[PDB]
This record gives C-alpha cells, structure tokens and sequence, in this order.
C-alpha cells in the first residue's frame, strides 16, 4: 500500500496519494485533485513517459512526480 | 539476463509516444516495443533519446540509469536533435 506524488496537468496543485496499484491511483486521483472529470491518462512529470502497467507503476521510485491528464490534455514541459 | 525486469523510458524517433516498459534485456526490450509504441515495423536501432548515442550491447543497456530516455529508430529513421 504506498506513497505516491501526484500533480495536475497544469502543475499547480500537488498531492500524496497512497495507492495499492496503478487502477486504485487512477480511481482516488479525480476526488483528491479535484479534477473536472476522470481521468484518461497517468504519466511522469518529469518527461511525460506513459505509465500504463502496473508492473512499470510499481518500479517506479516511491519520491516519482506523477502527473495525470485528463481526455484531450497533453504533457507540457515544466 | 536480469531475473527481476527494469523499467525503460522509450520514446518513438517523432518524440510525440513516450513509454514505460519493463524488461529483462535488451533483445526483450526490443521484442517489446514494437506492440507498445504502435511501431509500423520491427525496431532496427535502440538510441538515445538524449544525443543519438548507438545501444547494442547487453551490458552498456544494463548500465544506464533507470530515468534513461530511449529512442527507438525503424529501418532507415535517424536520431534528430529536440
């Protein structure tokens, strides 16, 4: 059960969200972050690298920024 | 090679799909991208994403950072500066 960063799309509000998988961030994400709608995609604030397994989630180290994007949203760089 | 597999960041030669994969190797690697990344065709070249630099062998893929963007580069495709 662990320790997750997670931004918004447009980088203003951070949050740590603890999360069993990838499929349980992606359900706690939209009333935690206050997002619009739910979201379409998870990806790395860093680099915008698409994290879609759970397996790749799970290797990820635990200090990883996360960014979700909703339908239509794209990465930006910082 | 490695029993437990690593996470690849690897990015098409257009820079618009960025991926994380995991892998053994990188022969698994390369056996993987392909259905990830919606190539048209079989990767001919592993490249990094940051200067062109050639991957090809086992052991230098293995030395790389875990944050190491890759690139993937189909027959005939070239690395171009972002």
């Amino acid at each position: 059960a662990r320790p997750c960063r997670v931004s918004t799309a447009d980088r203003k509000v951070r949050k740590g969200i603890m999360a069993h998988s990838l499929e349980d961030l992606l359900n706690k994400v939209q009333d935690i972050l206050k997002l619009k709608d739910k979201p379409f995609s998870l990806v790395l604030e860093e680099d915008g690298t698409i994290v879609e397994t759970e397996e790749y989630f799970q290797a990820l180290a635990k200090d990883t920024m996360f960014m979700v994007l909703l339908k239509g949203q794209k990465w930006k760089p910082p």
